[PDB]
């Protein structure tokens, strides 16, 4: 079997992005945030705190005549940016892009931080990184990737993010037509759960390519590019005026620049990120301060391949027995 949907930025700055998911019988569709950094796939729900609802569309499992209430079972999770939710669980049916699963476990959410509830556009998340991730006790739930990949034609998914554009997930194939060059493939270790993966190095706009190791992780549930303060630093001393912002949280830069491009490596590849997509708009509306798309990963303690650096390229999450990850140009 295959499966392949849209994803749709969520606003005029790629943000996020979001795809629809088929839930239950009759199905329920919610657009979902996936995300190959964690491994829970969970909802707004009628069970959701109903202060906590505002405009997003919930998963009603007392319609769904195919869900069942995982007796016993909860979650609870926190991402990088403070934010969390939890609840409890029922597997039903779920569909992405015509590929199905039965007996998915669909994490309900109870209670969910305030980011969750101001933000209308994200009905929950899809997980896609490694089921070891899962956080629903006491017994831990597979992934929709975990639980299709034997059915499915090839035991891969790909991502392909559009910059202020929508893009596609597939599962099962490679569409050898969205992708330019060669696919080139490098090691993956799931030791922390992450598909993590070692880049070759970086350059800044047309300027000599520096060959370093630097470990990250591929992660779609990211909106920027998290890397080291050395490069990132080396990045923003091309822009004139920018700077490292203490009360705002990152690099700035004047609204008025033309960014430099910035390349990473994969193997012998590079894959290049346009200036543009670096941009992050005003820090507030009417600012002439904008927020830059790279930023250091320093107290994070791990470096990220956010959705800057992956809607540059076509993204293979290949979960083989030994997974790798490959990267195109497109």
């Amino acid at each position: 079997s295959t499966g392949s949907a849209t994803t749709t930025p969520i606003d005029s700055l790629d943000d996020a992005y979001i795809t629809p998911v088929q839930i239950g019988t009759p199905a329920q569709t919610l657009n979902l945030d996936f995300d190959t950094g964690s491994s829970d796939l969970w909802v707004f729900s009628s069970e959701t705190t109903a202060s906590e609802v505002d405009g997003q569309t919930i998963y009603t499992p007392s319609k769904s005549t195919t869900a069942k209430l995982l007796s016993g079972a909860t979650w609870s999770i926190s991402y990088g940016d403070g934010s969390s939710s939890s609840g409890d669980v029922y597997t039903d049916t779920v569909s992405v892009g015509g590929l199905t699963v039965t007996g998915q476990a669909v994490e309900s959410a109870k209670k969910v931080s305030s980011s969750f509830t101001e933000d209308s556009t994200i009905d929950g998340l899809l997980g896609l990184a490694f089921s070891t991730l899962n956080t629903v006790s006491p017994t831990q739930q597979k992934t929709f990737f975990d639980n299709a990949k034997a059915s499915l034609d090839s035991p891969v998914f790909t991502a392909d993010l559009g910059y202020h554009a929508p893009g596609t997930y597939n599962f099962g194939f490679i569409d050898t037509t969205a992708y330019t060059g060669s696919i080139t493939y490098t090691a993956v270790s799931t030791k922390q759960g992450f598909w993590e993966w070692t880049s070759t190095g970086y350059a800044v706009g047309s300027g000599t390519f520096k060959s370093t190791s630097i470990d990250g992780i591929a992660d779609t549930g990211t909106t920027l590019l998290y890397l080291p303060a050395t490069v990132v630093s080396a990045y923003w001393a091309q822009v004139s005026g920018a700077k490292s912002s203490s009360s705002v949280g990152g690099y700035v830069f004047p609204c008025s620049a033309t960014l430099p491009s910035f390349t990473f490596g994969v193997g012998s590849a590079r894959i290049v990120i346009p200036g543009d997509y670096i941009d992050f708009g005003p820090i507030s509306t009417g600012s002439s301060s904008c927020f830059g798309g790279i930023q250091s990963s320093a107290g994070i303690g791990i470096n990220i391949f956010g959705d800057v650096a992956l809607k540059a390229a076509f993204v293979v999450f290949n979960g083989a027995t030994t997974p790798t990850l490959g990267f195109a140009s497109k």
